[PDB]
């Protein structure tokens, strides 16, 4: 499940924040928001970030089409491959 | 459940939406927001689009106090039927 989590992160933080320096920040950002969608949190209006109801406006640009599939991959994996493999793994 | 979400997919855009052009969009908005349903997101401020906390003011007209009771049946049959059969099967 971790290495899910960076599988998707990465990918994230690299298509929509092009533009960054070198920071610890990246760390966070990789890790943050895809653990927190594990337990209900799909962010929804960060999702499509150019669409018009988007908290995330200024981030809309080149490529940023690619993350709401990566997050519908991920998300796929994490509840319907990984947390339903755990409740079987714990029932038997 | 890809099906069961295109049977929702389609009615809720077609009774909120109905002043439409032929557009790739339409292919977007009728799988994006069922598809997150699925993972904890009930879009609660735009279930009844005409009640006064509505997020969607502008998407209040006729027909769509349906789209609560469509929104109703599909998360039952998604979360209550089929997530939970898929536990079943991954347990058995
Ligand atoms: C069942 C229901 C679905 C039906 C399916 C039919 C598919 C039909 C395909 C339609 C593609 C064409 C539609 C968009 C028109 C082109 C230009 C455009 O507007 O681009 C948009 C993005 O999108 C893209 O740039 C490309 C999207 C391609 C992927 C679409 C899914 C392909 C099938 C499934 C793939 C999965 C694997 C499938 C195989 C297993 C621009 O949007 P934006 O982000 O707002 O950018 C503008 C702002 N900016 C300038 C700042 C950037
Ligand atoms: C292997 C299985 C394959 C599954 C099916 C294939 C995948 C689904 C196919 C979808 C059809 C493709 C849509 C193209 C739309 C183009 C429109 C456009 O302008 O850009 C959009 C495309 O850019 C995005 O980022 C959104 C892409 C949709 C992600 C869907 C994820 C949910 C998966 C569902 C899986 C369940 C499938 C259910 C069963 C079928 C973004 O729009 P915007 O950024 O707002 O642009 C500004 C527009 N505005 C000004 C109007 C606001
Ligand atoms: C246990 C607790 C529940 C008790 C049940 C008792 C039922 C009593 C029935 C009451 C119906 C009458 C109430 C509304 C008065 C009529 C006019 C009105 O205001 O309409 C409203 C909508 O609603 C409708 O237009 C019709 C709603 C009918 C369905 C109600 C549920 C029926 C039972 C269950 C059905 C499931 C199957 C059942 C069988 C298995 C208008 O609201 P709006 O959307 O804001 O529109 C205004 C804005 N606009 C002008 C822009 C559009
Ligand atoms: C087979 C099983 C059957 C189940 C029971 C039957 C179904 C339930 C029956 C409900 C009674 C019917 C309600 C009528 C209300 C009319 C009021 C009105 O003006 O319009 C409303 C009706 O329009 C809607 O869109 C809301 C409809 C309710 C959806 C309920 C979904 C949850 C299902 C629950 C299932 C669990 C049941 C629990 C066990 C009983 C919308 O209001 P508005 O758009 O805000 O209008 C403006 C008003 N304002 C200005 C004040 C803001
Ligand atoms: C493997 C298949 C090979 C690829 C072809 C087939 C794929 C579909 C077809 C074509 C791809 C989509 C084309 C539509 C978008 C082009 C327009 C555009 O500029 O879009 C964006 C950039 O987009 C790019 O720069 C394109 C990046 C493509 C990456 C590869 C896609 C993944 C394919 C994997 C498939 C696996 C399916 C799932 C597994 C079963 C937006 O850019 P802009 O905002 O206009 O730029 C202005 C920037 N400025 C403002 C700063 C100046
Ligand atoms: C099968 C039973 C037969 C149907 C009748 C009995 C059903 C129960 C009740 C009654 C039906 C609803 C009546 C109340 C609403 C009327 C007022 C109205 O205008 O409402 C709306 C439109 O509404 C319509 O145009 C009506 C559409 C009905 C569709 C069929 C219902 C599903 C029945 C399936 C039942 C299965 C139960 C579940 C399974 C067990 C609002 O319109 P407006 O905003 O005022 O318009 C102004 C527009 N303008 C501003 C642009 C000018
Ligand atoms: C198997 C996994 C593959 C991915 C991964 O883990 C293992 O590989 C690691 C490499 C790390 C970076 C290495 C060096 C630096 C330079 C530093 O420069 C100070 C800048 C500024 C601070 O404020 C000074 O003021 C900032 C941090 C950064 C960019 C790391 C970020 C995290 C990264 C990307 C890690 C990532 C999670
Ligand atoms: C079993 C399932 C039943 C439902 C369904 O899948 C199979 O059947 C498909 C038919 C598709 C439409 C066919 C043709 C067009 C015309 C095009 O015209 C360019 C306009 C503009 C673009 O910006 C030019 O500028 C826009 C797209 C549209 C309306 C399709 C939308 C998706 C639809 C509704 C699909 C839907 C998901
Ligand atoms: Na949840
Ligand atoms: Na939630």
């Amino acid at each position: 499940m971790a290495l899910v989590l960076l599988s998707f992160g990465v990918p994230r933080k690299a298509i929509l924040y092009p533009h960054e320096e070198p920071s610890w920040s990246l760390a966070k950002d990789i890790v943050f928001h895809p653990y927190w969608m594990i337990f209900g949190e799909v962010y929804a209006y960060e999702i499509d970030v150019c669409a018009n109801d988007s908290t995330l406006p200024t981030i809309c640009g080149p490529g940023t089409w690619l993350t709401p599939f990566l997050q519908a991959v991920y998300l796929f994996v994490q509840y319907i491959i990984m947390v339903n493999l755990l409740i079987a793994f714990f029932n038997n």
